DNA sequence: CGGCTCGCGCA
DNA sequence: TGCGCGAAGCCGAT
């Protein structure tokens, strides 16, 4: 649909039809930006060759009831502050409440939307509702891959067992995927509160605030302020300053050399193809860049290819063939602890390790990339059973870290436990051939003492 | 057949 | 800390 600067390979059609003679609607579910936005890019396009405005709506869901402040007021913040964003483009934004399968449609003929573009997520819940507005709306309907640098589904059409198979995929791609961002146009042709919807929902979500002893809050919100000049200047300051010890430091928790990106890159108040441009050109060493490149590249958008390619992607049936006959000839096996949900929430267990590394999610809301899979694999070491070990595992993931509900924690989480994306190790009791990963392989690599002494 | 994102003994 | 090896099942380039 017209563009010079515009692949269509990002784009794909969700449903035919005559396009209508209203302005184009842009639903933004899961990059909430305006700038290096392809969804919002495409859509501007396909307003100038009809001549129409474009519009920008965002439904907010009771998805939130789930989660915590941690994640409302992170996703709030940057949407007040996106909405001032888009008004200085004359582009406008729309806040809805409710079921976007019914609000959309309602919007979509309230409106009277002449096409309708969404951005690309793999969730289950967003195959839902887009089949939902599919059965009640007439006017086109496109999606737009804005999320990876590759679209996930030209990326691989097949769920990739390894990264070594999907990283000579991906890398083939990159010279015609990634290029620079045109700047968006603002609109020529002009035509709820959000300060009202945030107190409404931290109301519903303070008795399941996070607490402690003395009835005060366990979350630092000083740690990550949202929104997009928030996310470009975390990005600027990686690169100038982390991005040379990246390579060495990377699994060093008591080292904060992280890019921590993923908060903003999981809402999408960042490009992640923003990312990589500037990485790209930037004088660090080499074998920072490639680690850090593998990092957000190949292991990023081989999660979206783990949750599109398996609709089960958080169960025990989207594990291998040999980890789910290793782990189920050891569901009998005597565990050496055993911990409920509420135990592993409080930090309540025998390792003063994992209780560390619990205290980190439950403080800042992020946990070190390192520590994340010893807190996940000592869950499953410590649990009734497999199924239970990714319950407790996908519940405290996605309600405490501010990276959670995404498809990086889901995959990343079945390579912990299932491994998924792994192979075969030694042989264990409970564990069976999963990975294994000691207290003692963590003394040896870094200062442990120096991380529980950091988190009580 | 070669190589995959741990623990371990050893400088 | 950094390096080579062990231990394990399997994809895919042929
Ligand atoms: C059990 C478990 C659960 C996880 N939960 C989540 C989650 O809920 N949300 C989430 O976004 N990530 C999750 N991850 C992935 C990883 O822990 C985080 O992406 C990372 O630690 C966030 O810090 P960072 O962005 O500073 O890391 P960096 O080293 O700066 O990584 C840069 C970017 O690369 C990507 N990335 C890095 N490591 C991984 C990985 N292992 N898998 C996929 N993408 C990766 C992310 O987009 C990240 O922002 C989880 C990992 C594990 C083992």
């Amino acid at each position: 649909p017209r563009g010079s600067h515009m692949n269509p390979k990002r784009i794909r059609a969700l449903k035919s039809g005559k396009q209508g003679d209203g302005p184009v609607v842009y639903w933004m579910s899961r990059d909430q930006r305006a700038e290096d936005n392809w969804a919002l890019l495409f859509s501007r396009a396909i307003a100038k060759e009809a001549n129409v405005p474009v519009v920008v709506v965002f439904c907010l869901t009771d998805e939130f009831l789930e989660a915590g402040i941690r994640q409302y007021e992170f996703m709030l913040k940057g949407l007040q502050e996106l909405e001032v964003s888009l008004s200085r483009k004359k582009i406008p934004s729309f806040f809805l409440r409710g079921d976007p399968g019914e609000k959309i449609s309602r919007f979509v003929k309230d409106y009277n939307a002449g096409t309708l573009v969404t951005d690309f997520s793999p969730l289950r819940i967003k195959n839902q509702w887009i089949e939902k507005v599919i059965s009640g709306i007439s006017i086109p309907f496109f999606e737009v891959d804005a999320h990876n640098v590759v679209p996930c589904w030209e990326a691989s059409q097949k769920h990739e067992y390894a990264a070594h198979t999907f990283r000579p995929k991906l890398y083939a791609l990159l010279p015609e995927f990634l290029e620079e961002f045109p700047e968006l146009e603002p609109n020529s042709v002009t035509p709820e509160t959000l300060s009202d919807v945030l107190e409404t929902g931290v109301k519903a979500l303070l008795p399941e605030r996070a607490l402690l002893k003395n009835k005060d809050p366990l979350f630092e919100p000083w740690h990550f302020e949202p929104g997009e000049k928030a996310a470009k200047k975390v990005m600027e300051s990686f690169i100038a300053d982390r991005l040379d010890s990246y390579g060495a430091l990377r699994n060093d928790p008591t080292k904060n050399m992280l890019s921590n990106l993923s908060p903003y890159l999981h809402f999408g108040q960042i490009s992640s193809q923003r990312v990589v441009l500037e990485v790209e050109k930037a004088e660090s060493n080499p074998g920072s860049k490639k680690a850090f490149l593998d990092e957000i590249l190949i292991w990023k958008e081989i999660s979206d290819n783990f949750c599109y390619y398996n609709p089960g992607y958080d169960g025990f049936e989207s594990f291998p063939s040999w980890a789910k006959e290793s782990l189920n000839a050891h569901r009998n096996d005597v565990r050496s602890h055993i911990y409920t949900l509420e135990e592993f929430e409080a930090g309540k267990t025998h390792d003063p390790l994992w209780n560390a590394s619990q205290m980190e999610l439950l403080s800042t809301g992020k946990m070190h990339g390192y520590t994340r899979m010893y807190w996940a694999k000592k869950i499953l070491e410590w649990s009734e059973s497999p199924e239970k070990a990714l319950e407790i595992a996908i519940c405290l993931n996605d309600r405490y870290e501010l990276d959670g509900r995404d498809p990086n924690g889901y995959a990343g989480i079945a390579w912990s436990i299932g491994g998924v994306h792994d192979r075969a190790w030694g042989e264990r009791e409970v564990t069976g051939k999963i990975r294994y990963m000691s207290y003692e392989g963590c003394k040896r690599k870094f200062d442990v003492k120096l991380y529980i002494e950091k988190y009580s």
